[PDB]
RNA sequence: ACACAGAGAC
RNA sequence: UGUGU
């Protein structure tokens, strides 16, 4: 075709300006594919271009139609010259100045008249991922550069445009203006070339252009190991369950029983026919609202039914006395800063009112005779230490042992009192009353128990009322804080973010969480204060007058506290019967013995910025403006209240109501002719009710049940979109929009990630083992060896998984062309050659279970503890393998040897079970993963391995639509969810369908691979079976209890457990992400079936007919989505058609487990305009995403050790809340709460000398100090860490200490080891590593940038790999978050920094005025070559910092937003040291560098490097995508500021 | 109190 | 108990 047509109506604006990178896909459907028979020989290629199949979208009409001959030596280039065919000088371009970048010429150089060159340049991309795609652009737009920017502009009124052509079958990228049919022209032509391309390689060798010697190395590897392995196919028959051969052969040979197929279809549809009929009352004839109140009648049955039955198992009580809060509703007024305990007096009237008060009396006796000591803190002596050097002698051992321990002697009945309340409770565990209380503990609660002080406290409060505190101690060094730390950026803007701020943190539930942190912090930090019997510790809180009598548990675990505070000392309280009981002690107000473990101390210490979070994000939910005041309303008092109930009672059945609201709310958006049906949730919400906020959730969701089943949402179409109305809160009740249904939905997940593994809860795991595995057939017939037509549990249809198979060859081989099965054969040599077995060296768990583990008699004295990763690796390296392909043939030998697989189990916990497996089997599991995963990159519409197909088919849909349909498209859609897809899918079924895409050289190899899977030993926790034989008692009520005792002490025998084994036994089923890139081409081809499917009964029409339609499917692993749209030709024939679809997407659930997978509840089947994938809802061109999942996640406790992490992490977790849908105002809002954690967590409410930290630390603003950063709040979240310290440098004093650092320099940064130091210490002697590692470095300085040559710099790059700053870290577990809340009591004061150094070590203080001392020396300031080293994004840093000027009043209007949210991508912001002079044209760079001295080795001390290994680390050192209305950074910040606000 | 249709914990 | 003299 013609070219100015392609560049024609492009503009010019001037020169010197690329275009933006515009990515297109392939949205449109092919014709298909002609034949390319290719005749050999002759020096060159002579092709045979068939006919083009026609097609009414006439897409295939550019093709060259006959026979076309290009010589050798272009063969090379066939992809290049045969997509762009039909499609100079540079001197001629432009007069030449001769400097040496001249005789290339681009593709196409022809000037397009008009005075503008518009130079073009052609690219090819064969990987198919954005990756390539991108570089192949990028590398171009490099290597002409120079042109461009320099020599163009030397002549009279310049007029360029550079443009790059990157073609690939996955999609087409070029900044020039380019039509969508031409782009399927290219990509479709490119197909053909590639098809070519695979043709003559095949055929003869020389066409290939030469590659790397690594990469032939490899391939050559792979190919000797394929051929040359075996895996003794007999054995692995004999040893495992069913795994012959044969069914691999009856699979690929035998056809499909085309005649089993058809018949087995129509009978499903049939049957799908009749319980549409049935469950939706469709026959005989009647009105909608008909069977609307047929459905509210079934709903509140079932409702009633429910609610009886849980009656029943309850103890019929009406009311119980229970507090949801465990805390006292005291908000006392914040007094000077002091851990000092005064005496004062009152304490004598305390003896006489109960046993509390005598322990109260008691408590305050001994501190006014001085008996316990700590009684007053003197900070001047602790300032002592943190700046005394020699701190060894310095620091009081003894001071540990006797601070704050008191012995009360107290009386008999008060300890009894104690004992019923949990404290010391061993000494009278049985004696009277106590085994009553125990046995009214384990009582469920009654559904219709009198839960309406919830009701009341959720709607009238006196949550988020001003308190009125306004200038207190705490509230004041915080805003001293924020004050601070925005200096930088001290603008307007800046304090109308900063008052709302304020404003939020005076609300009583915010002064409330406050002290309640603080405690918690305390009780943290008293974790570790072990104390003897009958000794107690008593605190006083930082801020505040309430003082805590703490009762530390033996191995740490729960903790007892009791607070204490005088009457007079409590200014407010919160209005609400929501909390305990306190006791009333004359002039003193107690509080009885409450008990926390060690993990529910970390969601009240987050309490305060979750609070502060809720408030903001619902304050923006409902359209109120931060800079606004005005009182809360009924749905934001709701909200916050719901909110802080969670957070407080961290249970996690109280989550799982409201968790399950979504699934019962998402059904309203169910269209006719099915009718919503919200009562499938019923069958997971039989859980026992231990709580009245639970009861009160229960009642409110049964509620929200038949307000869906009697009425659906609306479509509600106005104008060009649809907008649902009736929406409401499925807790409140209340009605409101869309995006508040929707986030209302995740308020649950303010539960703290991890709870705890007890012993107790990890019995329902192996529940969920068992219960699976004994559903297996008895017969192995129907397990991949023929066809069912009615399959039970656990089994599949053989011919019915090849024609899924077939189906998805044929879809591949549509987009990818004929062969390939050879590009999927040379990437899986390639990329298994290439890899070398240090590669997977990393820690992160694997199995020590073995054959010695297998009887409970031997192990019983001995502990199970679980190594890494890197241990067996470095075994293996030292044994003598260093490539990947040298193993895998040991492990699986090891594996055939075992005959089984050794597993053990964690619990863990989700917003939950995984499996670790033994170190011979993970290779074995990786390498049949790394062929899936490249057999999966093949597919069109899965989402695992192209993370870009999910935000591209759900739109995409829509523009095939436009054309294959035309306007007033009907869109119907269906979420769909798997039950039990890890326990039910089979393994032979996995095997077929990944042998199925392979060439017969890995079937052996995947069969041998996945054979093991059929015999699973999984070994339970030892304490476990320790409590479960201990005991020998058959009483229980769950019979499951009973019948892994019975298995265990081998009364009757089952298959499941062996009599005193360790282990248990699983065949049928496989495990969570062990097998995840193969159950999804499973699944992938599953939905590519049903596409064809659809597609073929929209064809044939409901009695002769052509219903035109599109079916478009998305899955990934479980979640997956089908979007079929169809026009109506009449108004008549819309309802026909309507059930024409409803009846083919009901079909699925009885389609389903002819496949072996089971659909489940979860699943929301024909909605209009609605679709919902991986927790992405797409209501028709407005995209909701849930902002409540991440802002809960945004301030997390940081495990690292870096201290400037820290910042990084938080700043890592405020992108996400913004790429959420968040505005940039809220996510300010969230920074400053992650500002308020940071100074916390540095021991804010723990350590007195914070004060002269804080006043030490403005002097000396400085990151990996304890100086937090804050992003511009125009631009908040959008810009990352490295911006904001750029912009502290430009504009701070931090630019003298780096000036003096880097350049005035002859010859940083802090670690502070969370975790102990034993286990690494223990770890470093089992490795063979030379305990001379440091100097081998030295000479042959290549082992840190050459990844591998020999085997003797081996172990070396492992020792540089284990000695990395992050490895550390990564040995803790997660059970350092209470030492980190606990380490804020001496991070200021004692020493635990350490100057990244063994020998020193230095406190914060010392550390900080260290940084003074090193202060009055630096000079000058940073050389603006130093500006572009340190920072490689700087002039565009500049540029956004400019951009970010004009926006600083806050000045705009209001204006209502249309509802058109979908996403949008901005594209916003030193290996060549290494690769010459050091290691074997451009040598100038190394003179622009303009440091250190041309010598790899010596050199002296250009910087702080005293190891080659340090400078290695130094040496190592974003495209930010939000969600708002589709338009450019500066109409981001106008517009996603606020919603309905636009910032002039 | 703590988990839990008692197999823990204190 | 890098524990708050
Ligand atoms: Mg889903």
């Amino acid at each position: 075709m013609n070219l100015e047509v392609l560049c024609g109506r492009i503009n010019v604006e001037n020169g010197l300006s690329l275009g933006e990178p515009g990515l297109y896909d392939q949205i449109y459907d092919r014709p298909g594919l002609p034949d390319l028979d290719v005749t050999v020989d002759a020096t060159g290629v002579t092709v045979d271009i068939g006919a083009v199949p026609d097609s009414a979208s006439q897409l295939g009409s550019s093709i060259n139609a006959g026979l076309i001959t290009i010589q050798l030596s272009e063969a090379y280039k066939i992809n290049h010259d045969f997509t762009f065919s039909g499609l100079r000088r540079l001197s001629e371009v432009f007069p030449i100045t001769h400097d040496g970048s001249d005789g290339m010429t681009p593709a196409v150089i022809h000037t397009r008249l008009d005075g503008t060159i518009v130079v073009v340049e052609f690219s090819t991309t064969r990987s198919h991922n954005i990756g390539g795609l991108e570089a192949a652009y990028r590398t171009k737009i490099e290597k002409y550069r120079d042109p461009i920017s320099r020599r163009v502009d030397i002549m009279e009124n310049p007029r360029v445009f550079f443009g790059v052509i990157v073609v690939s079958s996955g999609g087409v990228l070029s900044n020039m203006p380019l039509t969508q049919d031409e782009a399927e022209e290219l990509m479709y032509r490119f197909c053909i070339a590639n098809e070519i391309y695979t043709k003559a390689r095949s055929m003869d060798a020389d066409i290939e252009l030469q590659k790397s010697e690594e990469e032939l190395e490899a391939i050559s590897r792979a190919l000797s190991f394929f051929s040359l392995f075996e895996p003794n196919i007999e054995r692995v028959e004999g040893t495992f369950p069913n795994s012959e051969i044969k069914m691999l052969e009856q699979f690929l040979s035998t056809p499909a029983d085309v005649d089993f197929i058809t018949k087995t279809l129509k009978a499903k549809e049939v049957e799908a026919y009749a319980d549409l009929c049935d469950s939706h009352y469709l026959k005989p004839e009647k009105t909608i609202q008909e069977r609307l109140e047929i459905n509210r009648c079934e709903a509140i049955d079932k409702t009633q039914d429910l609610l009886a039955g849980l009656h029943a198992r309850s103890n019929k009580q009406t009311s119980l006395n229970r507090g949801t809060v465990k805390l006292p509703p005291w908000l006392p007024k914040p007094s000077s800063e002091s851990i000092d305990i005064k005496t004062d007096s009152g304490f004598g009237s305390l003896m006489d009112h109960g046993a509390y008060g005598e322990l109260w009396a008691k408590c305050l006796l001994d501190v006014s005779l001085g008996n316990v000591e700590g009684v007053v803190s003197d900070p001047a002596k602790e300032l002592d230490i943190a700046i005394s050097d020699d701190p060894e002698k310095d620091t009081p051992k003894e001071a540990k042992i006797t601070y704050r321990r008191f012995k009360p002697a107290l009386s008999s009945s008060a300890r009894q009192e104690f004992s019923l309340q949990g404290v010391e409770g061993k000494k009278w565990k049985r004696m009277a009353a106590n085994q009553k209380k125990e046995k009214e503990s384990h009582e469920t609660l009654s559904p219709f128990l009198d839960v309406e002080d919830i009701g009341d406290f959720l709607t009238f409060n006196n949550l988020l009322t001003d308190s009125r505190y306004g200038d207190e101690s705490i509230q004041r060094a915080v805003s001293i804080l924020l004050e601070k730390a925005s200096a930088m950026q001290d603008t307007e803007l800046t304090h109308a973010l900063n008052d709302s701020f304020k404003r939020n943190l005076s609300s009583n539930v915010v002064q409330w969480s406050l002290w309640v942190s603080c405690l918690a912090q305390e009780l943290a930090s008293a974790l570790k204060q072990h104390c003897r019997a009958g000794e107690f510790i008593i605190k006083k809180l930082k801020f505040w007058p309430i003082y805590v009598i703490i009762k530390p548990t033996k191995s740490s675990s729960h903790i007892f506290y009791s607070l204490g505070i005088r009457k007079a000392d409590v200014t407010r309280r919160l209005t609400g019967r929501v909390f305990s009981d306190t006791i009333d002690a004359g002039e003193w107000e107690l509080t009885e013995f409450k008990s926390l473990k060690t993990c529910k101390l970390t969601n009240l210490v987050n309490l305060p910025c979750t609070m502060l979070n809720s408030i903001a994000f619902w304050r923006e939910k409902l359209g109120v403006a931060p800079w606004l005041v005005r009182k809360p309303c009924s749905e934001l008092r709701e909200q916050v209240g719901l909110t802080f109930l969670i957070s407080l009672e961290d249970k996690s059945k109280t989550e799982e109501i409201i968790t399950l609201t979504r699934y019962t709310q998402m059904e309203g958006f169910v269209s006719p002719p099915m009718l919503p049906k919200p009562q499938k949730m019923l069958g997971k919400l039989d859980g026992p009710l231990r709580t009245k906020l639970q009861v009160y959730l229960l009642r409110k969701h049964l509620d929200c049940m038949v307000r869906i089943a009697s009425q659906p949402f609306s479509l509600i179409p106005r104008e060009g979109r649809v907008e649902w109305g009736g929406t409401f809160h499925a807790i409140s009740g209340r009605s409101t929009n869309l995006e508040n249904m929707v986030n209302s939905w995740y308020i649950g997940y303010y539960k703290n990630k991890e709870e705890s593994t007890e012993l107790n809860a990890l019995g329902e795991m192996y529940k969920k083992i068992v219960e699976m595995e004994e559903d297996k057939p008895s017969s192995p017939e129907f397990l991949g060896w023929g066809d069912t037509d009615s399959p039970k549990k656990h089994e599949f249809s053989r011919s019915f998984l090849r024609a899924a198979c077939s189906s998805l060859e044929r879809e591949i081989a549509q987009r990818h062309g004929r062969q390939w099965k050879q590009n999927l054969e040379e990437r899986v040599l390639r990329e298994i050659g290439t890899k070398n077995i240090l590669d997977l060296a990393s820690m992160k768990a694997t199995s020590n279970f073995s054959k010695d583990w297998e009887l409970y008699s031997e192990v019983q004295t001995k502990e199970y503890h679980r190594s890494k990763l890197l241990e067996k690796m470095a075994t293996l390296i030292e044994k003598g393998v260093m490539w990947y392909i040298d193993a895998v043939g040991q492990a699986w030998k090891a594996v055939l040897d075992d005959g089984c697989m050794r597993i053990c189990l964690f619990k863990k916990n989700q917003h939950r079970e995984i499996y670790v497996m033994d170190a011979n089997a993970r290779l074995v599991q990786f390498g049949v993963e790394t062929m899936a995963r490249c057999v999966c990159e093949l597919s069109p519409h899965e989402t695992v391995a192209n993370p870009r197909l999910k935000n591209s088919i759900i739109e995409n849909h829509g523009l095939k639509s436009a054309r294959s349909l035309g306007p007033g498209s009907i869109n119907i859609n269906s979420s769909n969810d798997a039950k039990k897809w890890n326990q039910g899918h089979y393994t032979t079924k996995l095997a077929l369908v990944l042998c199925w895409f392979m060439p017969a050289k890995f079937h052996r190899f995947i069969w041998a691979a996945i054979s093991m899977f059929r015999r699973k030993k999984m070994m339970v926790d030892l304490r476990f079976l320790a409590h479960l034989s201990s005991k020998s008692e058959s009483r229980s009520s769950d019979p499951f209890r009973e019948a892994m005792t019975d298995a265990f002490h081998g009364n009757r025998d089952v298959s499941w457990m062996d009599k005193g084994r360790t282990y248990i036994k699983t065949e049928t089923g496989m495990m969570q992400g062990i097998l995840h890139f193969t159950s999804s081409l499973l699944h992938s081809c599953v939905q590519s079936f049903y596409k064809s499917y659809f597609v073929s009964k929209l064809k044939e029409g409901y009695m002769g007919e052509s219903i035109s339609g599109v079916v478009d499917v998305i899955e990934g692993s479980d979640d997956s989505a089908i979007m079929i749209s169809i026009r109506p030709k009449s108004d008549m024939d819309e309802v026909r058609s309507r059930f024409f679809v409803a009846n083919l997407l009901h079909s699925v659930k009885f389609l389903n487990p002819l496949f072996g997978i089971y659909s489940s509840e979860k699943s929301t089947v024909n909605t209009v305009y609605c679709v919902e994938y991986n927790s992405e809802f797409h209501f028709h061109r407005h995209l909701v995403r849930p902002t409540l999942r991440w802002i809960a996640a945004s301030h997390q406790i940081s495990e690292t050790e870096a201290l400037a992490s820290r910042q990084e992490d938080y700043s890592n977790l405020l992108t996400q809340c913004l790429e959420g849908g968040a505005s940039f105002s809220l996510t300010y809002l969230i920074q400053c709460a992650q500002l308020l954690h940071h100074y916390m967590l540095l021991g804010l409410c723990l350590h007195p000398l914070f004060g002269t930290f804080m006043g030490m630390l403005i002097s000396d603003p400085d990151p990996a100090l304890g100086f937090f950063l804050m992003d511009n709040p125009a631009f908040a979240g959008g810009a990352g860490f490295r911006f904001n310290l750029w912009r502290a440098c430009k504009t701070t004093d931090l630019g003298r200490k780096y000036a003096y650092y880097f350049n005035e320099i002859q010859g940083h940064s802090v670690m502070v080891y969370w975790g102990d130091r034993k286990k690494y210490q223990a770890l470093l002697n089992r490795m063979g590593l030379p305990e001379d590692w440091v100097e081998q470095i030295d000479e042959n300085p290549g082992v840190l940038y050459r990844r591998a040559a020999n085997k003797k710099e081996l172990l070396l790059k492992l020792a540089e790999k284990v000695h990395s700053p992050g490895v550390t870290s990564s040995l803790s577990k997660g059970h350092v978050v209470p030492r980190v809340v606990a380490a804020g009591v001496y991070l200021l004061s004692r020493h635990c920094f350490r100057f990244s150094g063994s020998t020193q070590k230095a406190s914060l203080i010392k550390l900080l005025m260290m940084s003074s001392i090193s202060a009055m020396k630096h000079g000058g300031s940073l050389n603006p070559n130093q500006e572009r080293m340190l920072f490689p994004q700087a002039q565009e840093y500049d540029r956004v910092c400019t951009l970010l000027e004009e926006v600083e009043h806050l000045t705009g209007k209001f204006v209502v937003r249309e509802r058109n949210i979908v996403r949008s991508r901005i594209d916003l912001f030193a290996e060549d040291l290494v690769s010459e002079v050091w290691f074997g044209e451009w040598d100038k760079l190394r003179a622009s560098f303009a440091w250190l001295s041309t010598d790899p080795s010596e050199t002296l001390r250009d910087g702080p490097f005293l190891s080659h290994v340090q400078f290695r680390n130094f040496i190592a050192h974003r495209s930010v995508r939000l969600l708002g209305a589709p338009v450019t950074i500066s109409q981001v910040v106008r517009m996603n500021f606020f919603p309905g606000f636009s910032l002039e």
